[PDB]
């Protein structure tokens, strides 16, 4: 049974600075009272933020972000969450620094339900090296999914109006959930992407504070203050260039609320990871994040892959998580040699996005991705690409950037203003 959904999506794009949460809480009150006088507005169903959306992200030490933390359900970004959804009657998804009775410390993402009830927190899966700063944890239970209730957001094909109920199958993925495991797995794994292909992921929501590759990551300049001062005049004049302060731009809105303006499908060159024209995406990162969705795009050599079976021993050596991770801190089994039968989880396994049963799983299926990332500048070494924005796999049958017309590209942010962006998606389920 084919299901018409339809749902109205809004991303807000903050620059959070660390010891601004106040500060950052009215700009959000200020963002949303705009959006809500668009012309073309529309009431959403979701609402996402970035990463640490209120706190600021680059924390050098467990001290210095002790005094952000909060409980899953107690502080300023629950009751932020709590009041968008019941103004909104919608969910709220937000970025925070949390605290479990245990005193131990993740990167979180908190889900409210419109009745203002907290029905999910996800964790950071895949940590960065800021996150090693302060002790940061591994999600022990790996990447999650759970679902989400909309009213009135689905359809059958016959009818002429969204009067139905439909309950999506979700997936969060913070940031550097999407990279290679600690940058040393193989770039082919696509590891987050693969997990929701795998489970029949529906809505993938991605709050992140991702980095424009103009910032310093290079571990021996950090670490040579010679070099370290002089990379930090590079990006100085570079912020200076485009007339704003080194933090970045903050309370200047860029709202697009409502209209359909696409993104212009384009390919890397050695200018588009260029800092420059605030209210443009950063088409760099904008490719590099929906390669890293490959599993999700139609690529022509999957159909070789399959006829000659070369990916067999790949799907069924593939564990659920990589085996150093906090997740095995469960188990475990090669099913070609054994006794056991073929379950239907291992035919719904999946590598570079082939199954055992289909060259391409995900062929003829739908699935909305929401990144929401921040932008700004922290402690003059680091520039995030904003660049929020929502897409449609659409698995309708090379290219593997915003060229492969598999994906559908719903609009952008610029990569340096705060802001928000709504759009009506519309895509289909099965029931």
């Amino acid at each position: 049974t084919k299901l018409l959904v339809s749902l109205k999506v809004l991303v807000i794009q903050l620059n959070p600075q660390i010891g601004q949460v106040d500060q950052t809480i009215k700009r959000t009150w200020s963002i949303l009272d705009k959006v809500t006088k668009s012309a073309t507005y529309v009431k959403p169903d979701i609402i996402l933020f970035p990463e640490f959306a209120l706190t600021g992200y680059s924390f050098h030490a467990r001290k210095d972000i002790l005094p952000y933390v909060t409980k899953k359900d107690e502080g300023p970004s629950f009751e932020l969450a709590k009041s968008i959804s019941e103004k909104f009657q919608c969910y709220t998804i937000i970025g925070y620094p949390e605290e479990d009775d245990e005193q131990k410390l993740y990167n979180s993402a908190l889900v409210v339900n419109p009745q203002g009830g907290q029905i999910f927190n996800y964790r950071k899966t895949f940590l960065y090296d800021t996150e090693m700063n302060w002790d940061c944890e591994e999600n022990p239970e790996g990447f999650q999914t759970f679902p989400m209730d909309f009213s009135k957001c689905a359809k059958l094909s016959n009818e002429d109006s969204y009067n139905r109920d439909v309950t999506l199958k979700a997936s969060i993925g913070i940031s550097m959930d999407l990279s290679p495991y600690k940058f040393m797995a193989p770039f082919n794994h696509f590891e987050f992407s693969s997990f929701c292909v795998d489970n029949n992921v529906e809505l993938i929501l991605c709050p992140m504070a991702w980095l424009n590759s103009t910032s310093i990551t290079d571990k021996q300049t950090l670490h040579n203050n010679s070099l370290l001062e002089a990379a930090k005049n590079k990006i100085a004049f570079a912020l200076k260039e485009q007339g704003l302060p080194l933090a970045g731009s903050q309370g200047i809105y860029q709202l697009k609320i409502g209209d359909s303006q696409r993104t212009p499908r384009v390919p890397s060159d050695d200018s588009t990871s260029e800092y420059k024209d605030m209210d443009e995406p950063d088409m760099s990162n904008v490719n590099y994040w929906i390669l890293r969705f490959f599993p999700f795009l139609y690529f022509k050599l999957r159909i070789n892959w399959f006829k000659n079976s070369s990916l067999i021993e790949s799907i069924l050596g593939k564990t659920r998580m990589p085996l150093d991770h906090e997740y095995y801190k469960k188990h475990k089994i090669d099913l070609l040699d054994s006794e056991e039968v073929i379950k239907d989880t291992v035919l719904e396994k999946t590598f570079l996005g082939t199954s055992l049963g289909q060259p391409w799983k995900f062929q003829g299926k739908n699935a909305i991705l929401v990144l929401a990332n921040r932008c700004g500048t922290e402690d003059g070494t680091t520039i995030f690409a904003g660049s929020s924005g929502i897409y449609k796999f659409n698995g309708k049958k090379s290219s593997l950037d915003s060229l492969n017309e598999s994906v559908e590209l719903l609009g952008n942010l610029g990569k340096g203003l705060e802001g928000a962006i709504l759009r009506e998606v519309q895509f289909e389920v099965f029931r």
